[PDB]
């Protein structure tokens, strides 16, 4: 069998808190003795247009926000920032702290995002970082905060924290560091992103995982160079692929004796045709948010 | 603009152990002071062409059962078998155990799985139970024991325990007392599921979702009662409605003042002319993996 598969959520349940300041309430990320949210909790609704963040900053006071782990207060005793996420350090250790780092993912990998409101884990899901720096997600009001991940053999490697939504619907957020994936800005404006690109590694990934699972119809008998590939696929918007993304599919190729540059001409018929009617995996559309590790773990 | 997702896993992370007999292992459920698993855990592969259970478990004593959380031993003290499951009494009490219900679903309900191998998870995916009782995982060897479940205010609704996969490559497993969802047994005999059919009730949830986010043209002024619906249903390969399917659309009926039996003529009117071309939230498929439930958190 074949789904969207998310990372288990427990290890960063356990490190979500509630961050309060006046009348705006978001999610923080309480780690050993530090709380990371994003900056704009300190905004008001006036604030929010053309926000001066280190002067807004200067202006509070510890006591000014409130951090809450459950029905527990914990007491801020500093604050700084950091681009665009405000670091609260509070008095008490996270015991529930898990082995962590803080990455920068690459347009095109995949992560678990666990959304969350005031302070309460509600959800879990797959998300890519599109090539154009947005991910759509489901995210509503109070979700700023939430963040993206995934696990390495019990490390935690945080790539991503929620801060706004675009006119569009998709979603734009920072790095752990604050800076933001993309040309976004975090004040009240309608934003939009730079023309999206299908994720052309990926797509065959799927496309390799529908035949473990026995779908065939699109495979065909012919063959294409790299090059020749990648002129139709920039045509039809789809990323060019590198070399160093065929060799990253060997193994679904091994696994199934189809060699990358075959599984290219089949999606080149595809792109060029259509699916006339017909499904793959269950989608009427090429799924291009599974990466080849993706794949692999699952199968 | 709705995706799968799933429920936070961590409070079912902190109960899952592993369960040995011999050589065999799989995943248990350890609660309170009684760790639940699939009883074929006592089987060799002769036992499982046609295992005489009860007489297996005869010949097994509580220091023939290996539990571990991690690689921690958990002594067990006794056992007993409820149908197709295995309790084991163990010496210590979970810690982590969570308010918890054991609950049985309905064909069409939605559930999250915790995909595990040996006491360790894995990945968390959102399953829909088959109107054949079968679901659409994604398991392999050494996942069974992992369960579904829901989560409503702090409490886990374990719903299912995976025992098998049906030569389709879909899979089948029983509810927390051991009864297995649809005609299945637990022996390594081919085994064929129903015909599968449409789960009518979350097409209709889908429909609602499409018409709450301004996307409506389907609706027509007419109406139909509930009989001739199902039986123009069953036409189509679409699973009649129940009374209890009429109830829980109900809180979508009251947000768009769409009756429900109103909706039905939409939808019947969609099965017997076709989609002319169109699309419904950006779709030319209805979606039926997507519970009444489901749309109201997402959206």
């Amino acid at each position: 069998g074949f789904r969207k598969m998310a990372f288990p959520s427990g290890k960063v349940e356990g490190c979500m808190v509630q961050v309060t300041c006046g009348t705006t309430t978001l999610n923080g990320l309480w780690l050993d003795d530090v709380v990371y949210c994003p900056r704009h909790v300190i905004c008001t609704s006036e604030d929010m247009l053309n926000p001066n963040y280190e002067d807004l900053l200067i202006r509070k006071s510890n006591h000014n926000f409130l951090v809450q782990a459950g029905n527990v207060q914990l007491r801020v005793i500093g604050h700084s920032m950091q681009n665009c996420v405000l670091k609260l350090k509070v008095d008490t250790a996270n015991p529930k702290t898990p082995k962590y780092k803080f990455v920068r993912i690459q347009p095109g990998q995949t992560f678990s995002v666990l959304a969350c409101y005031n302070g309460s884990p509600s959800g879990v899901y797959q998300c890519a970082m599109r090539p154009n720096f947005t991910i759509k997600g489901s995210f509503l009001n109070g979700s700023c905060g939430s963040v993206g991940f995934n696990i390495d053999y019990d490390c935690v490697s945080f790539c991503y924290m929620h801060h706004m939504e675009l006119p569009t619907g998709v979603h734009a957020g920072t790095d752990l560091e604050g800076n933001f994936y993309g040309p976004f800005v975090d004040r009240q404006t309608a934003q939009a992103a730079g023309t999206d690109t299908t994720i052309t590694v990926n797509v065959l990934a799927w496309l390799y995982a529908a035949v473990i699972n026995g779908d065939r119809w699109f495979l065909n008998r012919f063959t294409t160079t790299l090059n020749d590939f990648n002129l139709v696929a920039m045509k039809y918007n789809y990323e060019p692929l590198t070399q160093d993304h065929v060799d990253i599919l060997g193994p679904l190729s091994a696994q199934t004796g189809i060699a990358v540059l075959d599984m290219c001409a089949s999606l080149k018929e595809l792109l060029q045709n259509g699916m006339n009617g017909r499904t793959i995996l269950g989608s009427a559309l090429l799924e291009d948010e599974f990466t080849p590790f993706d794949v692999v773990r699952q199968c």
